[PDB]
């Protein structure tokens, strides 16, 4: 796909706001904070011998969960993309131009982006309980947008080290998406 226009008079606000995401994109700083957690050192002292290791998971409940808006998007799933980089602009981009050639745009399955409590998952257009894809923002390492704003993508951790590319179809463009899962973050 060969995007580029002849001229132009003046910059739309909705744009503009897309150029950065097609610059270097948006990186999750949770995501590093889950990495490196602050803790105590008390490695000073005089003790420097010794092995132990143990493991365990508590549970407890508390409060009760209580009913919150959701936002819902209209857009397409091109499908999932495989990449060895949690980021990179040329890591996601990449992946966009792997997974449209892959199916036509036809092909590609009218689904709805479900935005609520931090949580990207990709439910069906008709099906609700479907969830062909469930992201979750505070995992979310990076996001960004193709060569073209209307093509719309992110990275999200799986497991095991894993990084997934997912690719959505937006229209007009994706500057109400863009925003919307950015205001999660």
């Amino acid at each position: 796909g060969s995007s580029g226009s002849s001229g132009d008079a003046a910059v739309t606000p909705e744009e503009r706001h897309l150029s950065k995401m097609q610059q270097n994109g948006y990186e999750n700083p949770t995501y590093k904070f889950f990495e490196q957690m602050q803790n105590s050192g008390p490695s000073s002292g005089i003790e420097g011998r010794g092995s132990s290791g143990s493991s365990g998971s508590s549970g407890s409940s508390g409060p009760t969960p209580k009913t919150e808006l959701v936002q819902k998007f209209r857009v397409q799933y091109l499908g999932m993309l495989p990449v060895d980089r949690p980021v990179g602009m040329d890591t996601l981009n990449s992946a966009i131009e792997n997974l449209m050639t892959s199916s036509s745009k036809e092909d590609w399955p009218s689904v709805n982006m479900n935005v609520a409590d931090a949580t990207v998952t990709v439910i069906s257009e008709k099906n609700e309980e479907e969830v062909l894809v469930e992201c979750r923002v505070r995992f979310l390492s990076f996001m960004g947008v193709g060569k073209d704003v209307h093509t719309f993508a992110f990275i999200m951790d799986t497991g095991n080290q894993r990084f997934e590319c997912h690719v959505f179809w937006c229209e007009p463009n994706a500057a109400n998406v863009s925003e919307a899962v950015q205001a999660a973050c």
